[PDB]
RNA sequence: GGAAGUAGAUGGUUCAAGUCCAUUUACUUCCACC
RNA sequence: GGAAGUAGAUGGUUCAAGUCCAUUUACUUCCACC
């Protein structure tokens, strides 16, 4: 098992085959075709233009370039209007910048509108810089691209791969980068095994450094974080991989992992051992694309982890999950039922005027004296994590995301016991927990 | 009713009618005739030999002044054997300076045997201060003396009276030195209400300075705190109580409250309701004298309501209780069950010489990063505070105070629930969970 | 949409809030959807 | 007996202990038992 015959096997897994290849090459003729005979000035980017694609992935970029003098409206229209004079079929859906996708006989194609610009200063769109990208890549990265594709499949394979927020992870353009810095795969990882939380790469100027983040350097504009949206628990799970993976190499590094479907009874056995609160926030599904939906869901995430850390909960962990209909927020806590009683810290015996208005409530019990202040013994109106949230989340859908906080305020419901092990959040729960074994192939 | 309307009534409780009077009086004498029959130089202290002591308080104090040639071995000896032959009957039982109390004609006497000296700094044993003391009092205190017996009444009550261990509240001289400060009780209650954690009282100054510390300096000697054990609390409830009594006076402020009997069924109600932990830690009272027994029944309290905390268990307060056989630390907590994992915090992701010894250790259930380490999921061995105190109690009886740990290590049970309001133990509880009733 | 920051405001909880729970106006950034 | 203080010496827990849990030696000051 040595480490090149290993990478020399991944090679079958991330190269695409001589017929996914030609269907792209026939798909990249016909969009030529059309696109002259519209007149317009295209250029094809990313992947696809770069030979850099995965197996199985294979999706052509085409940008449109537009005058910079034209409005961000009528960027809109033009682009929309090509788009839909061009893809076969075709779909609109988007966060901010507007795009077509599409088919064009048979192979994914983004047809996106941009500004021709020259030199990336001052950028008038969220995507000007893509084109220029390109240019940069074009040459440096000829001969290596079969080493991107390993890059790419070692990080999709391990979850990380995208720096969308559903993934939080590595870009394909950040990869593309990391080759042309280190030269190959095996120099990365190999390199990587030291990246800080404080690792500045500048690839322009072919330099290591500390910062105050981890930023990886735009060659085509220095102010910019190729790695802006990689989170820190995804560089340290990168970081960690490729130690792992120097100290035992393995083909299994570029093997994708699956859920494994687990039955409830052990489910209930898990989380009685652990003796723990687990329960769900179940809710619809608010219609939005994943760039709004994920983060969103993130905050709702906080926010209610956040109200049970602070009501003594002990909460462990949290997740959570979408289906097409129903989202889910997942919670374990240390503590089932708390007391009902609690003490609220009153003033120093000092100062009358203050202990005159504290004792001048109206309580059950009776206040005392305990390291020379007043005390008081006060009423908890819920004790279950459960009763915590349901009165949170009645009370402050507001606060958990403009469009889930939304959907909260006119439907949820808690789900624990057998109730939830029957839900489809048995592969957050197990990732949650921790559970051994979960996890195959 | 009205302002010093009350203080009249209350008078009827304090001060001693003459027929106990009467019978101290008549004691005192057969005491006289005793000491002097064996010689002896003796000098009389306390309240009884300055017409202070509670209708009902009635002890003497005896002191013998021995010649400083008298080693502190040969102190006691001969103090023991005066005491012994100068009492019907006799106990001998103290903490660190020797001492025979006992009964004449069926009064309360002590006999304490001390040192003759000129100057009082430098002390030699530990109570040659009193007939000093006593010398500063004698024509200080003549006349309103009553001023003090109020106080007395007062701070008797409300159970903050004497300033042992058990009490932690005001001395005795402690009262008669306030009284020659301020000039009268109501005008010393008057003054208390203002009195914070730094006042400093200086009798022989009439200085009423603000140092770190609640500090009454001793006319006697400068470098000692006559309020010395009399704790932080203690002080705070006194000071609420003038207040309180200032504005709203009442009888009920000279009249001890009767210690309230609650059923073990309405117990067992306001703690569910509560819907905490309630529980005891009973084991076998040592033999040894209060001032011994109540800092260790403290210690021991207090150790074991900071490992409640640190595990947990949210302990809200905790209380102990002194019997005939036994002695009980009583413990209320939020959590009557916790989880059996918890997270442990491991390193941060770079460091990858630790990552890998943290990794390296069997676990249940695989650890995780969260914000850039490295956690784990543990597994406890107890999941209840009754259940924790056990062990706790078992491993640590020697953090636990000499003699209360030395008792935990040979035996002690955990009571809760229902076998543990049959134990004598509802007084503190109610105090404990401020039950009003 | 989300996140950071700067300058105001409002409700709630509390003996007690610039600070805890929330709301809101103006502005400067940044990220994703490529 | 308990508490505060100064100079050390350990053992345990932990990825890691001058920081958490305990133990010990010497010098010192305090408190109650009056
Ligand atoms: N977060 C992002 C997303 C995209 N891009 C630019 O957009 C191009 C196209 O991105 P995308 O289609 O999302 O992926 P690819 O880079 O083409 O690679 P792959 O499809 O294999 O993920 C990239 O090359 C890059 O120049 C970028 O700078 N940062
Ligand atoms: N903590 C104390 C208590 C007592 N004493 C001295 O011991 C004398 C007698 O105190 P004690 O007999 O213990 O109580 P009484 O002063 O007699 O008060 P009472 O009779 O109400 O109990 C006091 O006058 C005082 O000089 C002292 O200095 N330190
Ligand atoms: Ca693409």
């Amino acid at each position: 098992m040595k480490v090149e015959e290993i990478l020399e096997k991944a090679l079958e897994l991330v190269i695409p085959d001589e017929e996914e290849v030609r269907k792209g090459r026939e798909a990249e003729e016909e969009l030529r075709r059309r696109l002259d005979e519209l007149g317009v000035e295209y250029v094809f980017v990313g992947s696809y233009a770069r030979n850099t694609w995965l197996k199985g992935s294979l999706e052509i970029d085409v940008f449109l370039l537009f005058p910079e003098e034209f409005s961000k409206e009528e960027l809109r229209e033009r682009g929309l209007e090509i788009g839909k004079a061009v893809l076969d079929s075709y779909e609109i859906r988007y966060a901010e910048h507007p795009y077509v996708h599409g088919v064009v006989k048979g192979v994914e194609v983004d047809v996106v509108p941009c500004y021709k610009l020259k030199e990336p200063k001052n950028i008038k769109s969220a995507v000007d810089r893509t084109p220029f990208h390109h240019k940069w890549l074009e040459g440096r990265i000829k001969g290596k691209e079969n080493e991107v594709r390993l890059l790419k499949g070692f990080l999709k394979a391990n979850g990380i791969y995208g720096a969308e927020y559903k993934v939080r992870g590595f870009s394909g353009y950040l990869c593309e980068l990391l080759i042309v810095f280190y030269g190959s795969f095996l120099e990365t990882v190999k390199n990587a095994r030291r990246w800080t939380r404080r690792t500045v790469i500048d690839v322009a100027k072919g330099e290591v450094r500390k910062g105050e983040e981890f930023f990886v350097v735009d060659p085509v504009d220095e102010k910019r974080n190729v790695a802006a949206n990689l989170s820190l628990d995804n560089l340290a799970r990168f970081v960690h991989l490729c130690r792992e993976f120097m100290e035992a190499p393995s083909l299994g590094f570029f093997k994708p992992k699956h859920p494994l479907e687990i039955e409830p009874e052990r489910l209930r056995k898990i989380v009685e051992e652990r003796g723990t609160a687990v329960f769900a926030v179940k809710f619809r599904k608010p219609d939005i694309v994943d760039d709004n939906l994920y983060p969103q869901l993130e905050r709702a995430s906080r926010k209610i982890f956040e109200f049970l850390e602070r009501e003594n909960f002990m909460p462990l962990r949290s997740a959570f999950k979408a289906s097409e209909e129903f989202c889910y927020l997942l919670f374990e806590c240390q503590i089932k039922e708390i007391s009902r009683v609690f003490r609220r810290m009153g003033p120093q015996f000092e100062d009358e005027r203050n202990v005159k208005k504290f004792l001048s409530r109206n309580r059950a019990f009776r206040p005392f004296i305990e390291n020379g202040r007043w005390w008081a013994f006060e009423m908890r109106k819920f004790t279950t994590p459960e009763e915590g949230v349901r009165s949170y989340a009645s009370t402050h859908w507001h606060t958990l995301g403009k469009n889930v906080g939304e959907s909260i305020r006119e439907y949820f419901e808690i789900i624990s016991g057998e109730k939830l092990f029957k839900e489809p959040v048995t592969a957050e729960l197990c990732e949650m927990m921790g559970v051994k074994d979960v996890c195959c192939m």
